[PDB]
């Protein structure tokens, strides 16, 4: 009994209307605004949504949506998080149906990220995926989710301590040297076949959210959102390159939000043996500074 | 009876030192110094050489040699050459072992490109390949050839013609819009599963060879190829992108003879269906000029 | 309208005997003896024999019998044989029934070696193999026939003619340096899947047969047979290895007659395409000599 | 929670630059020189290294480490140790970083073999394997490990003991009888799909390490190996031959050192069901003696 | 821990040279003989023998011999028949070693049939089978054991018991009925992917042994046995058929001993979902009566 997926996110913005445009043409996300005066959803796929976007925001992570995979498991886990000394609240009606999910909890991590725990996602089969611009192929999302987030924590063993209880697996996977003689140590935890859903460090952050990574199924779709970038002359903190661990091609761009988005393409699957790393496979290079990874990564 | 891959290539440098190190550090092709005063080799696989290198040159093609299955397409493909008008030789035993081929003649093609055409070259399967640095993988040779190479031609009609007698098929697949209100026409041919091995247009050129394509198994050997030339500052022309009819992820990069290699990786199967395009898929915008490739693709 | 296969052939022996315990024990054969005074049989497989061995003999190959898919191909083949200067003969009944086969004819190659043109070989699927002693697996025959021969041949470009003339393809694959400063070249010729059926050079030899190479489906049993030669002090001319053509893990050790065999493992696909060599991948050492293989490979 | 694989191990030489030359020419394994004064690595793989090579040695094994999935298999692998009356000593950061491992943990097998257990091994994956000379293939390692070892057991039931704790299955697989009428049973034991990792019998000792077996991948390679040591005039104590348990194409040869490296190819998976025998299935013959392989197999 | 083939069977006769004839040319196994005063052995594959044939015997079965994986599954199921109240004697290293095992224990089922649990059994990888017989094709054994027996029991309910304790599943497949108005009920369970490896119900028996199946790879040795048998005029029992539950072809005959072979071809897998059936799919005709097999199938 354990989270299987990160299944949605909340964030919030100052700039709804940039966001809209953001997600279809530099992403290929599909908006859909369900006429509510305070929010508007972004869709990957069948889901009614993978993503929240709260207007009069603070341009951050308002929660994590963390999937189970029905009742017994959500009881399980809850009573599991209660025994262990963590503080939840098991939703109402009224929550649940907000986020449209047939159960739901609140709590948050360790770091102070509000999260939530919850069974039986609303999927409209009958409304097929429709993205905002022409891409060549779809998003990677099913038995792996949305994707996955770098979030701030203040105490990397506590963290590692309440993911692992949600049944996340994973630890040290980086020790990056740094121009100070210093070493930076980032985990890596994974829930699913992705290979990784969650990921920290002890770093000082600005934010809540340090990264999002979104995966398209084609080469093409992740070449022509780089293009994109370029054209409209958005800000690229980290260039195209391949991670060591997941061995995805990625690169990292800004949002509307000041917090990055990482588009990539051919994850591979989760491994439950650890392994380390010095270093990506190539590039990763930074381009643009001031977003928290200025870090040598080859 | 037809010429089934790009054999083998002869190229003149200025500079054969650097030509070393370029092409093991840069590409990680093999380098094989048989000890002759004038000349080295490089390899790609169990060929004795795919490049022959000669010293004291020109920085531009020496030939290109164009393999046929045995001596009976040999004999046939050299008397249709003969009986459509054009001047070929057939080489005698020295010179058909300075090539290390069993049998030899040489011919121009239209545009003055000495070629040559063979069968039976020398596999050293006692040689394994062993690339100039460490590889993830290797290269796409075997029944494709060492790779494309696009090449000076004064008139596209009789390129195509000659070409078309040696086996290969193909045509005009890009038609691109120039800042002139005008039209630049590349045809691309193929004589085997490579999506192209010969590619010309009308264009002035300064030297006999454009660029010379070469294609690694792996996506991380592209990426660290790309790394190499941008940490080394060598000159790209035109930058990471996907070609519209071959499919295949590539760059075009500098070499010490001032035309262009094409790392790449992932090309597709030819198609005898002639189709064309207009533009690439995304990227290969230009960034160096200087090289004839100043010309918008995306 | 082809041969197809080497299908049966026969030799000749001054000690049936040695023969009998050698074709068993050292090779793993089946012995048939239809109780005939002159001769006997050896079986690979479902065909009635692969092999006859006729008694009071020379110690080397009587003939050799290449099959064509059915009649048509047969009087195809005869009528072109004859239209060539060719001297062929069509045998009879009693000539067809003593070689067990639908249809016969006889001629010599240009080396003087006897040569058969036959369809429609006895089958006895009643009679399933039964090996001369206990095999791992069975023995690689089917489309590729029982093996491949080296034999005898004055002029290499007449032999040549004789089999392209049968349906053979084929040149010279390897140039093997000589202690005098010389090259031997060694052409080899396949008519199905077998990377060779028949092979030859210019070089001086006391018999019609140099040696028979005969392939195992398993390399247990190769390695049993290379142990039984070791054990019984049978003289190994050349050495364990593997061939830059044909790619198979072969030994080459003494027969009763003086001519060698070639057990062998794990043969590779024919290939139209022609290449050479100057050099086997490994091994082939010289160990016996006095055989006419003392060349070196390795 | 287990061990998983043989990980690394650390050797010690009295003659380093022996050792380097034989690693790479003899064996095409790669030498990685970090300028340490006292060691260098034998790389195989993406790992880091697989073999660490001390100077100013015993020409002998320096420890053996075990690969657990990561730090709860490490925990808890531990705590059993202990809790069943081994002495164990977990080790401190310094320690752990001289592995280049996340955690480490030291103790001895029942025979006195320094035994290591750690999780979290360092992996250059930007750094691909190069071999040392080249090859036709690479090793087998990933879910196997980098090979398996025969070491010293003055008690087999107690080295039987201590490996089925650490998660190995295996038991007596080998009656070999003696020429004193007498019998040896060697015990083989796996922890993963390497069909053994480890093995023992009760036989006399000079050194630690009996032998250290590596696979190829490619047949090809093995054979060039052979060759090598024969070409060298290396002592082979074994002849090429096939073992009836793991069913790997073998021989064995001296090392530098003294014990033997046993280079393969075509290991079968390991399989629970017990099973014995009482030779070999063809091979491995002695021929040098000295070495502690004084045994007949075949 | 459980019992995971039928491994090998001893039985004893009165005619040793018929049932070595009979063994041979009826069926294929193999006859070895080591000299032994008193036995013979029978080989279907690279076990060392699979039945045990005692001379000056009672012409029945003498023990059937139940394979476990490994000592540790031996101990545990020996504690669990000890802990059931069941006599087992664990047997010496000269009890193990006469029957070629590792491990060895004797006890009775319910009904009185001797026997044996064991591990470890011999495996001769350097003695291929070789049939008594030319085959087609060989045995099907490896996982699927042997075979499977019907023997004697008096309490079907005792059976089931005694039988699931050792690891089997299975229950009443087959209700038969009866010229009296009365249902046969024969039981029939497995172990591994064989469909039964021992059945059984209430009928009185002259023996322990009812009937011995052998299954063929191939279906022409199954029916090349079928002429054997009809040829030499041996009492087929029931004639060929397809069983309702292991779907297998297969007929029944006399054996020396009195008791039944019955040797068959296509054996479907073992299901753990009881099912039952009341007739079989086609033929087992009664021929030969006076076996214990006077049931009407279809
Ligand atoms: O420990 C784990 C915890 C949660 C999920 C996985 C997983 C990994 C790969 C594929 C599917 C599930 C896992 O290994
Ligand atoms: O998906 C990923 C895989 C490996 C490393 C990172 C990473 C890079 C820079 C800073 C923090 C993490 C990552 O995002
Ligand atoms: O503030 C911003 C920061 C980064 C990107 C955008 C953007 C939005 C829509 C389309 C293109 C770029 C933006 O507005
Ligand atoms: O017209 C053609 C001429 C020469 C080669 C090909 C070919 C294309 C794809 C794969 C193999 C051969 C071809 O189509
Ligand atoms: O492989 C290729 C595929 C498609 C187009 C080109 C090309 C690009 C610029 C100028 C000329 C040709 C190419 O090289
Ligand atoms: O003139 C040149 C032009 C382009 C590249 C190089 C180069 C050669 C070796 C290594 C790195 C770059 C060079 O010398
Ligand atoms: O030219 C040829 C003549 C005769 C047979 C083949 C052949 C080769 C491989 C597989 C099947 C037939 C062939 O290529
Ligand atoms: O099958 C074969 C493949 C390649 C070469 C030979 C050969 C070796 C020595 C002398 C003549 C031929 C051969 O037999
Ligand atoms: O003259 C001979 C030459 C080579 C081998 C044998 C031989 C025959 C049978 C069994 C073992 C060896 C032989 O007789
Ligand atoms: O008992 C065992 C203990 C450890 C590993 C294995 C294993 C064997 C084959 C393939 C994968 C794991 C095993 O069976
Ligand atoms: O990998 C192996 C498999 C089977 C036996 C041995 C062995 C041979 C001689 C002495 C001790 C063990 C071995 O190394
Ligand atoms: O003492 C030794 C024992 C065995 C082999 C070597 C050796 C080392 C390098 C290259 C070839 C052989 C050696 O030095
Ligand atoms: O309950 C059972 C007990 C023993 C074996 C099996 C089994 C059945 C089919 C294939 C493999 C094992 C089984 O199901
Ligand atoms: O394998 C089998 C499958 C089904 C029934 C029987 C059977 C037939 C007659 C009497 C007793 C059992 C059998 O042997
Ligand atoms: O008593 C007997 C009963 C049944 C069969 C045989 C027999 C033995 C060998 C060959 C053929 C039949 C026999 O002897
Ligand atoms: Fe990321
Ligand atoms: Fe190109
Ligand atoms: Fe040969
Ligand atoms: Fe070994
Ligand atoms: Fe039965
Ligand atoms: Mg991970
Ligand atoms: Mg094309
Ligand atoms: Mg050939
Ligand atoms: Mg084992
Ligand atoms: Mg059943």
């Amino acid at each position: 009994a354990a989270v299987i997926e990160l299944g949605y996110m909340g964030i919030s913005v100052k700039d709804p209307d940039a966001w809209k445009s953001f997600a279809t043409d530099m992403l290929g996300l599909q908006v859909l605004d369900e006429g509510e005066k305070d929010r508007f959803y972004l869709r990957m796929d069948y889901w009614h949504h993978r993503i929240v976007v709260h207007h009069n925001g603070q341009d951050d992570l308002e929660y994590l949506g963390w999937r189970v995979a029905g009742k017994p498991e959500f009881e399980a886990l809850g009573q599991k998080l209660i025994d262990a000394g963590y503080k939840i609240r098991i939703c109402d009606k009224v929550e649940a149906q907000e986020r449209m999910v047939l159960g739901l909890m609140k709590t948050e991590d360790p770091g102070g990220n509000p999260t939530e725990i919850f069974w039986g996602p609303r999927i409209d089969m009958s409304n097929p995926f429709h993205p905002g611009r022409p891409l060549h192929g779809k998003f990677v999302t099913g038995d792996q989710g949305l994707g996955h987030c770098i979030v701030r924590q203040t105490d990397v063993a506590e963290a590692h301590k309440f993911y692992s209880l949600l049944g996340f697996r994973g630890d040290v996977e980086y020790r990056i040297p740094l121009p100070n003689g210093m070493t930076a140590e980032l985990s890596f935890m994974h829930c699913n076949a992705r290979d990784h859903s969650i990921a920290f460090g002890a770093m000082p952050a600005a934010k809540r959210l340090n990264h999002l990574m979104l995966e398209y199924t084609h080469m093409e779709d992740l070449g022509y959102t780089h293009q994109q970038f370029v054209k409209n002359e958005i800000d690229i903190a980290l260039q195209l390159g391949i991670h060591a661990n997941d061995k995805a091609l990625t690169f990292y761009g800004a949002t509307p939000s000041g917090w990055l988005i990482e588009p990539g393409w051919r994850g591979a699957t989760a491994i439950d043996e650890a392994e380390y790393y010095v270093g990506d496979i190539f590039g990763h290079g930074v381009e643009a500074t001031g977003y928290g990874l200025d870090v040598k990564l080859s």
